[PDB]
């Protein structure tokens, strides 16, 4: 576990969704959305289950304020990666709602998730490359601390 | 994948419960509950998404009638599972209400997820070893047939099938 806790990584799915996640500490995750149907929206201090699996592959799963429900599996070995994604139906509807800083409208995500519909719901089931990977320490708050934008990826990777 | 599909199992948590899982083809499972708060549930035909992550590591996913989903991991050579599933909060209020042969009763799984409460849920994750294992081949549609019942598990593992 201290080899993937702290890791910085940007992936790509499958599909093309550009996703980048911050394991920030042993149940935390910061994430940021750079592409796909919703594409700039951004969380802090998601709470999540983290555990090891066997030598090279983790588990990090976890419910969003909107519903959500998220298991991602990390082979960063291989630089791959695969998660599984339910979405409430509403969020497929209008992932438009979702699409912010979701720190700052918690209650709007659960006013929503009453409000809507949840089912059917839209699954989304797929592998990801892994195109940067960083250990960037534990618990440091300034990793992702801004809203996603054009180019922003690049430049991480460019360093 | 071919090492994978057609796999029968019964996985037994820390806590002496009994879980039962026919990897039918790549993209359906049928299962069984024998023990525990749903002890009785069991589905047939059940769509899933499974996918190979490693060598010897696959992962099977979904989601229910009753809306909850399931994500598990399956470490065959280690004889070791690890599940989370995500409960709405109906089902761990009424859990007995899940309890039966599910394809006979999808209507009323449907139902109640809409009358009754979804939120918070119950996210559920933990280990289970693998304490019955057997190739049983692909789309065999006499595996998981029947309502469980006590003693089946030791039956299954007895009669290797």
């Amino acid at each position: 576990m201290d080899q993937f806790v702290g890791l910085h990584m940007i992936y790509t799915y499958e599909n093309g969704w550009e996703y980048e996640i911050y394991i920030k500490n042993d149940h935390t995750i910061d994430y940021r959305i750079h592409s796909g149907m919703v594409g700039g929206r951004w969380v802090r201090d998601q709470e999540v289950n983290i555990v090891k699996l066997t030598k090279g592959v983790y588990k990090v799963s976890w419910t969003e304020p909107t519903g959500t429900d998220v298991s991602l599996n990390f082979m960063p070995e291989e630089k791959r990666m695969h998660g599984v994604i339910f979405f409430p139906k509403w969020v497929h509807e209008r992932p438009d709602i979702t699409v912010c800083y979701q720190n700052d409208y918690i209650d709007l995500m659960k006013e929503s998730r009453e409000k809507y519909e949840t089912y059917p719901k839209y699954v989304v089931p797929e592998f990801a490359d892994i195109t940067y990977i960083h250990h960037a320490g534990v618990n440091d708050e300034t990793i992702i601390a801004e809203a996603p934008y054009e180019g922003m990826t690049d430049e991480i990777r460019a360093g």
